[PDB]
């Protein structure tokens, strides 16, 4: 059977927290007043929610309202508990209130309003300095939630809100997030295809916070190389082949051999043999202003097959890539 795995950091955060901290099924929601919020316009719809801009008529301030779609009360209470546990943490979206929507018959989560700059306008404009600055801001959120025993499991551009005017960033949509318990097997059907870590794509269930660091590396690669998404697979099998054409097949076999994983035999006709590539091959005249030796070394240390070998969030914040970023 598969070789077990543990996070190399924050391994026992939840074992030493009180049970109420991670036992989200027993959480008792404290409901606010549903008429406090006047919906203004629909911002978006996803598979699990619809999001609206609203006015909190009690303090005359803008908020956003996330009306959850019908899903098992455990995933709803899981998200609520995680948001309450993380509230006040650096660059974590702030849950302001929870109300019962009378039409959907589900909870509506009320969040702080972030004046989000257009995500397409954003990445086409980000300077080298901006990319380093916002990556550091994302790392603050990830180190915080990891230090709190939680993995996000859905890091991707759509879940990073940036108000570029005020240089303000928030990590949102904690609906896939989970508590990390050593030895626990987790669902591999998490994250968007282009950001799925190798552990998900080879069906290795005993993963940890380091999943988020692969996803972060995929975002970084897309930003500094101006290729969206970077690993552009047609399905979850082709996604791993795309990764293997860059990281190479010998290190993929080393990875699965370390954990006693076998590839789906359907890979026999599609995977091939591939050398590991050097990151410089992706540099060209239209992205070179975003690339530096430090950027490539940082990216290289995030994008490892072996989840145990990736930089942790705190280690990433120590990387020379961020030396140029002005610290508060
Ligand atoms: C989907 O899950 C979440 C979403 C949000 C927030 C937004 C969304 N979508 C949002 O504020 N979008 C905006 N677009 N323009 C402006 Br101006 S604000 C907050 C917490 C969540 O868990």
């Amino acid at each position: 059977g598969p070789v077990p795995s543990r996070a190399r950091v924050y391994t026992d955060v939840n074992t030493h927290r009180p049970r109420e901290y991670w036992d989200y099924e027993s959480h008792v929601v404290e409901w606010g007043n549903q008429d406090d919020y006047q919906l203004v316009r629909k911002l978006g719809r996803g598979k699990y929610s619809e999001v609206f801009e609203a006015i909190n008529i009690t303090n005359n301030e803008k908020v956003v309202v996330k009306i959850l779609k019908p899903v098992k009360k455990k995933k709803i209470k899981r998200e609520i508990k995680i948001l309450e546990n993380l509230r006040g943490g650096p660059n974590i979206i702030t849950l302001a209130d929870i109300v019962k929507d009378p039409v959907s018959r589900t909870p509506a989560l009320v969040f702080e309003h972030v004046n989000n700059t257009d995500f397409k306008q954003l990445y086409q404009t980000l300077t080298d300095y901006d990319i380093r600055f916002y990556m550091y801001e994302i790392l603050k959120a990830l180190d915080y939630c990891h230090s709190m025993g939680i993995m996000h499991r859905d890091v991707k551009p759509h879940n990073v809100m940036i108000d570029h005017e005020h240089r303000k960033l928030r990590l949102i949509d904690w609906g896939l997030a989970e508590f990390y318990h050593p030895g626990q097997e987790y669902n591999v059907r998490v994250a968007s295809r282009y950001f799925k870590g190798p552990e998900l794509l080879v069906d290795y269930q005993m993963y940890d916070y380091s999943l988020d660091m692969w996803s972060l590396g995929c975002m970084l690669a897309s930003m500094i190389f101006r290729k969206e998404p970077f690993f552009h697979g047609h399905d979850n099998y082709d996604q791993l082949v795309r990764i293997a054409k860059v990281l190479g097949t010998e290190d993929l076999y080393d990875y699965i051999d370390k954990y006693n994983i076998e590839l789906d035999p359907r890979f026999n006709d599609i995977l091939g043999r591939h050398s590991r590539k050097r990151w410089e091959r992706f540099v060209h005249s239209e992205n070179q202003h975003l690339v530096s030796p430090e950027a490539l070394d940082f990216l290289d240390k995030l994008l490892r097959y072996d989840h145990q070998s990736r930089l942790t969030a705190r280690e990433a914040m120590e990387h020379p890539y961020f030396y140029t970023v002005v610290k508060d």
